């Protein structure tokens, strides 16, 4: 599909089979969710936003499904104003930013 | 043109004159740049973000250089890590999104 970033490109994804909202982000380096819960691995993390600092959780091996593609991918969860998935997912999708 | 998210999108600008390394973010409603000086002719705001808000001058009209293109859109000056180009002005060059 096509995204004319006219307005916020968001869209439905499901972390291990629970539903959530996200904004595809092309600046970021990896992916923030808030609101889960998760059974995998993890290690906790401290990661810079653009206006500060905050605590997370990062899981390992997170079966996502997005797009009606599912990849095996790393994710970090906290308290976040706003939920993304990086480049970390999106080139594994095989999407691009073109001109 | 297309770039393949493997590697950060970025890409050099010329803002009225001065040139500022940027990196193109879908997730970004706004434009934010440090280190360029645009004059006596700005509005006070305030943005946030993941950890935080950030003071910005805001200014409308400006020359752009990107991408083969030459475009005037708003942009916002203020103590950013790391500049941004935001969808106000990716609609500008008519760049998208695909999967
Ligand atoms: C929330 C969306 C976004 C943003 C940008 C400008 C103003 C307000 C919000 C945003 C990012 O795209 C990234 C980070 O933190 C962010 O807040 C973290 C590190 C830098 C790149 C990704």
């Amino acid at each position: 599909p096509q995204f004319s970033l006219w307005k916020r490109p968001v869209v439905t994804a499901y972390i291990e089979g629970q539903p959530v909202e996200v904004l595809l982000d092309t600046g970021a380096d990896d992916s923030i969710v808030a609101g889960i819960e998760l059974g995998n691995n993890y290690s906790p993390k401290i990661v810079g936003g653009i206006g500060g600092f905050i605590n997370t959780l990062e899981y390992k091996n997170v079966e996502i499904e997005v797009l009606n593609k599912k990849v095996r991918a790393t994710i970090m969860t906290g308290d976040t104003p706003i939920n993304i998935f990086g480049r970390n997912i999106l080139t594994a999708l095989g999407m691009s930013l073109n001109l």
